[PDB]
């Protein structure tokens, strides 16, 4: 698997389309590892990761994603592509070490997801909720990233200074932690405040960490920014995962929240509408304010909102 990927070349028709925000990796499964290498080399250069280490690392990340309906290998590459398009469009705002770190973090941000939420693990006193009190799965995801980095011939960062090693591990840690959707609502509200008061400053490291947090959310949610048919089809995978969890809660006499109750699947269109209004629209709005070249994400999300409004009135 590793050897074959060192000798992979991305077709020239994808070389133009991979740069666009709306790009759907969905149809090119066999090319996803090589698409990630392509995005790294274009963003960071051919020179900086040892190719043998990168391909060994990439194939071990793929193996450590589970066959779950949504939080899977496909989803990892979808989020890395969105970060790539954000970085390309805002390249000089971020440092070489931030581009390295943010693409690896997106690829690794859901490592070993079990198809269960933090609530589930916490309410049902799962061990991981004992290890990790808050941001339960996200801390595990970072723990899994460090473990793969420390396998034989996987340390893609082994050419950095010890100072830069701890810097990229902290960029990765914060970025993976910030995909806790529970943290996003606070983060986005502050950044929206900092934007309106004119206090937002990218050279301020805590401000810089919050803008990166919002980018991670923007990337995590980006299926709502694809063409309508792709968005509709990804939602299937999301509810399949939520509904499987609702079923486990019912077996234990717990009624799930509607979003996880497969008996309430009628109400999906209004569920998506609410998520767009409360979560997705504000996310890409604030992101477009801070990083205006990210506006096509807001446009595509708006197009998918009116599509759901259409569906709600039998169209
Ligand atoms: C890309 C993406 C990422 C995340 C985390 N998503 C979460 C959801 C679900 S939105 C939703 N559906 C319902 C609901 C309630 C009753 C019946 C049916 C559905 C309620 N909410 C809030 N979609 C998502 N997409
Ligand atoms: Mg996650
Ligand atoms: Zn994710």
């Amino acid at each position: 698997e590793w050897q074959g990927l060192m000798q992979f070349t991305l077709p020239v028709r994808l070389c133009k389309e991979i740069e666009l925000f709306h790009f759907d990796i969905g149809p090119f499964e066999n090319m996803w590892p090589g698409i990630f290498v392509y995005m790294v080399h274009r963003s960071c250069g051919t020179s900086c990761f040892e190719l043998e280490k990168l391909c060994r690392f990439i194939m071990s990340v793929k193996k450590n994603y589970r066959r779950v309906p949504y939080h899977n290998w496909k989803h990892a590459v979808t989020v890395a592509h969105c970060m790539y398009a954000i970085l390309q469009n805002n390249h000089t705002l971020f440092t070489d070490l931030e581009r390295k770190g943010l693409l690896i973090a997106c690829l690794c941000h859901d490592l070993d997801h079990r198809g269960f939420s933090n609530s589930y693990l916490q309410k049902f006193d799962h061990p991981l909720a004992a290890l990790y009190s808050t941001s339960t799965m996200e801390q595990h995801h970072f723990s899994q990233t460090v473990s793969i980095l420390q396998l034989e011939g996987h340390n893609i960062f082994s050419t950095l200074s010890s100072s830069e090693y701890e810097q990229v591990l902290e960029i990765i840690r914060k970025a993976i932690i910030a995909t806790d959707l529970a943290l996003y609502f606070g983060n986005r509200k502050q950044l929206e405040e900092m934007y309106q008061t004119g206090s937002l400053n990218l050279n301020n490291q805590s401000h810089r960490d919050r803008v990166i947090g919002l980018m991670m959310t923007a990337c995590d949610l980006c299926s709502v920014t694809k063409l309508w048919p792709v968005t509709k089809l990804t939602a299937n995978d999301i509810y399949a995962e939520f509904w499987a969890e609702g079923d486990e809660m019912k077996k234990l006499g717990i009624q799930p929240i509607p979003m996880m109750d497969r008996d309430k699947k009628d109400e999906v269109p209004q569920g998506q509408l609410g998520f767009y209004n409360a979560v997705a629209i504000p996310c890409y709005t604030t992101l477009t304010q801070i990083l205006p070249p990210t506006e096509p994400l807001l446009k595509a999300c708006r197009d998918n909102l009116s599509q759901w409004e259409k569906v709600i009135r039998g169209e």
